[PDB]
């Protein structure tokens, strides 16, 4: 469930993290 880049990653404790890495609060 990975969060492909473009989308707004903020919450660390979320279900998945960036499937690329999650940068200034969007995963990248």
């Amino acid at each position: 469930r990975c969060l492909p880049s473009g989308k707004a990653c903020a919450g660390v404790t979320q279900k998945i993290p960036c499937c690329g890495s999650c940068v200034r609060g969007k995963c990248s």
